[PDB]
């Protein structure tokens, strides 16, 4: 017997030879994109194959055998109905309905405070999906670059607990939420900041990566990490937020310089300097479609999806999802927590980042923002997908009422 | 084919009859145990044959699909090994190396605030298993009848929201944690207690659960509700403990006057009595082996797993899971659901009610607390396990390090 | 010479004898009351030479003598301008300037809670004057009975002290006003409540007076003690209001039971029976002439100035003036030290008693109550008459500005 | 008839003569100095007289009226016994005493957290008083000069209120104290500091001072406004102290910050630069005498007592005296209100401004401090103080049990 061979019979129907493009759509329906990196190498002798010979479009099964060799593991996977998600086409069709569902919220207000998120306009909306195996799927304006703000705040204790170990990290920074009317302090009782989500939190962690290297470095260190976690997709930059951040942050140079007087950051740190490296890295650029991968990366154990590549460690993703549980989505985070159940993070910009563990991640992305922070759009979404789905994190797998379940199939 | 003929070469091992205890510790070690309810069919005929030929006692191809035919799906499930922990065996291996690790642990106090847990040796220690599909396992004190305290907050709060519905039951209590220096408040910013598992909303849940009867109908209708979830294990009533809790309670007391001037219960309470009844729930009794068949029922999607029976809405377990997961562990709750990272009530007679959705109920006892309330042994042990398997909520499936997974070979 | 001689020709105007009516009205021009206990015996010898001595009305030096020997210090102080404010005539118009200047002021809402503080007009208004000299002046609705509630914190507070000393007393209740927003909690942080003027310090004095006896005693202990404070005018009590304060205090005995579980009672204490006992106590009945001399004995070191009796020691009077200042007021404490500067108290039913210290007391009295819980026109009244005199706590009794001095003349 | 000649048998006793030490020994026993401003004119006239006859040093009817005349009413109220404490004499041996007890309570902890402050001996330690009529006395270590700290917060907060007004000034700031542990944070509900003895509120006043106009004059108004306050007694500036209270004040600039971001401030201010000048501001120098003089100019409704001018509005007196009342000495803020009941103001340096209204001013200095910050050594005197006369807020100046009063002979 042969994988190749077996493979090759599945799409050929009983006939001679198979066209490309009825491989490629029979591979894009899985969901993969034809332009995966774990899928190099097939694509690449495929283009070869359709140069050496106009003399075409068909492969037998010995020409198949050819290109397929390669990654013939993920491609068998992707065809055999493997993938966490076995009717990918079924489920994108849920997610375009949720997304018109949410299309029609248009309330909010759009981050008024600096002029560069002033100027996204409110009707942006897009929704990227990334699952744990790298099928995708989009909706909206999801090739749109916008800040991550406040999103980076998980992704930056991913990478400091990577490093650093969670007992270390948790020497400057809390793990708990702080109280629907403790919102306004900096410190909780042992005279650190709450936890990693809050500003005064974020910071701090912010003053343990790559400490004694300076902050052209550090700001390198953290850009290489993020795109090893979006799979190479687009992380960028944005230098315009950068300096309207750094003109008009009065409450965090506050917080600053309270973390300064009771000796909350390390021995040795420029508490000045980490606010110009705080206020970088919530300039950085993502589309909906590059952080879906990053969101991915944390439902997916620390391993990016679409590269197989070993990103972070179980330690530090589990502690990263535990907190944007419970503290992830500002005062909303109690009442997300319980109607939801997701790992979730917001941003001012618009941004939700959503990670449903074991199976996908997800983007979405509105600009204009109730009155407690978060994407109108984006919250109404999650309602919607957790009220379709038993994605929550406390239903059943087994007995789960009229909701559908995408890991089945019949 | 035939289901029934091809279980019995399975175990038959292509000899020529199977004898009856064969069979029997064939069945006990895939955790099931022979008093299963769902096994009744198969035990009674069992009971009838052992009669018929003492001439035995083997069983052919034909008396074997006598017994087993009523309930041959469960046995075939059992045998072929797709329980949720296949290889039940070594697992129970593992409670028993996680129970010995944590009954070294002789630190803590007894409570003593009432004569009724003073009597109570800080030597027991007892873990019972019960996994969603109904596997069973036992270590310790295990069978020693036990006051849930508050580990029945979150059992009553099920009950209400299965009745009433989230949207009613929500009117009177929150959802959200107090905050670690907000324990001493009763109500929230919107004059709500802050959510079911803390006193004061455990007081006006049980003000919500069958209005209208009188606190006698009430208790039973409570009795029947916990019996169905136990699958007909333990449950009792201490008389004793309910005299001193009726005696000593000035806090609550003091916490059901307040909500009555804030105006927290529903319209016609009498508060006074509210305490009474709550006083008694809070004295239902338990032992391990019956608790762990109660908290499978909230691990199974409100189906008790060893009988079948739908219990609990899935509206009222998911939600109960979600305020176990934040408020389960007094001033520990914070702490606790980041490192183990599991649904969990504790009690002042030492129980901790553990869940792992999709796998498996637990109960723990032990009588000494620590200084935040919870049992010593039992915060021990569950660490631990944690610290075994991928069971943490945000462990991930695929990729979890050198933790073991017992749902896979 | 002789003092009787002299103050004989004080009045006599170079004539030989003095009239009846003009001894007595130049008495009353004093301020003091023909009925004052100081004076009765000169007022009892006056009415039987009356009798007497029909060929009147009219006294000459012998038989003026006779009637002002038994009084003669109190009359010559009286008369030679010797008294706290020497003119009294011209004082009491700007009082009832003042009185007029708020029965303009007819908002708030009367206490509707209970039915019998539901029953009293809006439009009842009335203030009384007592000196720490006995000179008494009123204006309106001065004689119509009401409950002191929240008024009788202070008298209570001082009752306990006098009789046990302030470190025993502040072993069970602090000294210090709360802080705005920590109205709410029963207890600070040493497990005491704040101080005797709120609800859980006023129910934690009230187990401290009078220990080992019964509630029918203690009662009478209390009153008897009321008596010697208002020089025997009318002190009263209600039983309608005692019995709707019993049967609608849930939050007094949520107070009580966690009292009871923080052990802030003396050992030995009936918890039930000291809630009624302090039910007891707020709805004990006055006029606004009587609580006025109460007032006055507060301002007058715990000399009772209508009786010359010694009511408190010099020790418990201090203590409640203090607590008066910072904790009298509810949530208007701290405005009211800030702009009034006066001991005050205020309750439900539209009281607020007042110690202007070393001067006078005063009671005003109206029903409607505004959103922080105190009269309307009581609190106007207060604000017009500091802004008149310079009775504020810090005046200067030498650089005033343009505000009046009724302590000096010209 | 005539003043300075009926005062002139006064002192001459019958005589023929009055030497010129007998008649400066007689003034100084009523307290004055020999040095009052408002005796200017008589002490020139004696220098002046000195010379002449050297053949003396005794003065005639005439001679003696030479010089009294114009400074007589002064003179005479002090000779007849109209100061406000009559017998100074007698008074200043009980402030003698009140020293001395205090002087043998040497526990506390000298300031550290700068350099300028640990610099000071454990063991200084001075007392001056100065009456609402010029009477002064001290004991002690009262010419060394020190630096105020939070002692200048009621004295800036009564130039802005002087110069603006009470409306305009507290719509920046509050008039509360803020609850006993409230301190930890900055603005009250209303988004404004609680009130101007709060580090965040004395920031804020800081910032209405003399707007529109640079930090050096800003800071010379406020100099030449002390100097009337002080009548023209000691007053410096610790160069070094402000050096080390701006690089090392982070909580001051976290203050700065939040108040900047919530809009607490007029319109146009530069927070940098406000901290700055606040940070001046704290590190005048005073001596005992000098901000003793201070005390009883806000003692005496704003006229300072050794030159007649007036320096503050009534006003600006009674809500300085209010809030100092309050707020004026940390922690112990309530519990000093209660037992001494005199406004008071304390700063780090271990000096305590303190004002008995109507009678006199006050200031006491020992550099070590209290756990809630306070001077030790000057807390207990302040205390003595009170018990012995009839001086707290409270306190009946009629019956007044066995206190002394100092105002009666
Ligand atoms: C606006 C209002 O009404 N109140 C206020 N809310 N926030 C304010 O800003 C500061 C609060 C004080 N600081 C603290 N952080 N954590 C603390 N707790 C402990 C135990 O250290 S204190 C820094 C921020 S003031
Ligand atoms: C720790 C300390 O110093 N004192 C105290 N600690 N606990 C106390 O119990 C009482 C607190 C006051 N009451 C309230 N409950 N919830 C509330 N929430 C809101 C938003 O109003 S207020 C009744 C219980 S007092």
């Amino acid at each position: 017997p042969s994988l190749e061979d077996l493979l090759f019979y599945t799409i050929a129907e009983g006939q001679e030879k198979i066209p490309v493009h009825k491989f490629i759509t029979a591979l894009k329906s899985t969901g993969l994109r034809t332009s995966d990196p774990r899928l190099k190498e097939c694509m690449d002798m495929l283009r070869l194959t359709l140069q050496t010979t106009s003399d075409g479009v068909m492969l037998d099964k010995d020409l198949f055998k050819k290109c397929v060799q390669s990654n013939i593991v993920l491609l068998t996977q992707a065809f055999r109905r493997k993938f966490v998600i076995p009717d990918f086409m079924s489920f994108t069709s849920h997610i375009d309905e949720l997304y018109e569902s949410a299309k029609k919220q248009s309330g909010g207000k759009v981050a008024d405070y600096i002029p560069q998120l002033a100027k996204f306009s409110p009707d942006l909306w897009g929704v990227s999906v990334c699952t744990a195996d790298g099928q995708r799927h989009s909706t909206g304006d999801t090739k749109v670059p916008f800040c991550l703000q406040s999103c980076v705040k998980p992704l930056k204790y991913a990478i400091a607990v990577n490093d650093l170990g969670t007992e270390y990290v948790h020497r400057y920074v809390g793990k708990e939420p702080s109280g629907l009317r403790f919102n306004k302090l900096f410190l909780n009782e042992d005279d650190k900041p709450h936890n990693p989500m809050v500003n005064a939190g974020a910071i701090v962690v912010t003053s343990l990566i790559k400490q004694g290297v300076n902050n052209a470095e550090k700001f390198d260190y953290v850009m290489q990490f993020l795109n090893k976690m979006a799979g190479n997709e687009y992380v960028g930059f944005s230098n315009a937020t950068f300096q309207s951040e750094r003109e008009s942050g009065d409450r965090n140079f506050a917080i600053g310089y309270y973390l300064k007087e009771k000796k909350c950051f390390p021995e040795g740190t420029d508490m000045v300097g980490i606010l110009d490296f705080y206020f970088q890295l919530c300039s950085i650029e993502v589309t909906c479609e590059s952080a879906s991968v990053m969101a991915a990366t944390l439902a997916n154990g620390g391993f990016c999806p679409i590269t197989g590549e070993r990103v972070l460690s179980p330690e530090a993703v589990r502690n990263t999802l535990s907190l944007m549980h419970s503290c992830g989505m500002y005062d909303f985070s109690g009442q997300f927590a319980f109607h939801v159940g997701l790992p979730a993070k917001s941003g001012v910009a618009g941004g939700i980042l959503l990670v449903v563990p074991n199976v996908m991640g997800m983007m979405c992305w509105s600009p204009p923002l109730d009155k407690m922070g978060n994407s109108v759009k984006g919250i109404h979404f999650c309602h919607d997908l957790v009220s379709l789905c038993n994605f929550h994190n406390y239903d059943n797998l087994r007995h789960f009422a009229k909701k559908l379940d995408p890991r089945r199939e019949g």
